[PDB]
């Protein structure tokens, strides 16, 4: 598409939209739902707010951690890693989470989550050289 922004100014606009709407509009990417999740920032301590996948399984959630494959991490990567405690946004709720880095079996099947909700998530291993990361976000 050659009128398009660019996919970093779409995150902003998304995201700007999503919470000054209380979650009421922007709220999905090609007709698949989005969240929002909120993280400290590990180096200036600001609240840092991202939109990302909705991934959802009885009240917990999982975030992919990948830019198309490639693999420089997200800033917010970053953040979880050094603060836990994040809040997510689905839609018009939002609440409190405990984000772990997840591996084995409990990996394999949030990925097919994921793969479900965004088959794209499935193209993007192809070009991978560094592990995918996906965090679970249990409530708290
Ligand atoms: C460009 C950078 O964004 P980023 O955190 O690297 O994240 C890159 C992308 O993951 C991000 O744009 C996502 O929203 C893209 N994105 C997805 N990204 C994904 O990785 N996975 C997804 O499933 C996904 C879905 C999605 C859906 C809709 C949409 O609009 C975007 C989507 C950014 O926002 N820069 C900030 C960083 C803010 C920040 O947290 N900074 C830390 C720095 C800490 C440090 O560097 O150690 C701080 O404040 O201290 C800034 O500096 O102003």
């Amino acid at each position: 598409g050659e009128y398009e922004p660019s996919p970093s100014d779409w995150a902003r606009k998304q995201v700007e939209t999503y919470e000054n709407s209380g979650g009421t509009e922007g709220t999905t990417l090609q007709g698949k739902p989005v969240v929002v999740l909120t993280t400290k920032g590990a180096k200036t301590g600001k609240l840092r707010k991202t939109p990302l996948m909705r991934v959802e399984h009885n009240g917990e959630y999982a975030v992919v951690a990948s830019l198309g494959g490639a693999p420089k991490h997200p800033v917010w990567y970053h953040n979880i890693k050094a603060e836990p405690h994040v809040e997510l946004r689905d839609g018009t709720e939002v609440g409190d989470y405990t984000a772990r880095e997840v591996t084995g079996e409990e990996k394999r099947v949030w990925w097919e989550r994921a793969v479900e909700v965004w088959p794209d998530y499935a193209e993007y291993q192809t070009k991978t050289t560094r592990e995918i990361p996906v965090f679970v976000l249990t409530p708290r």
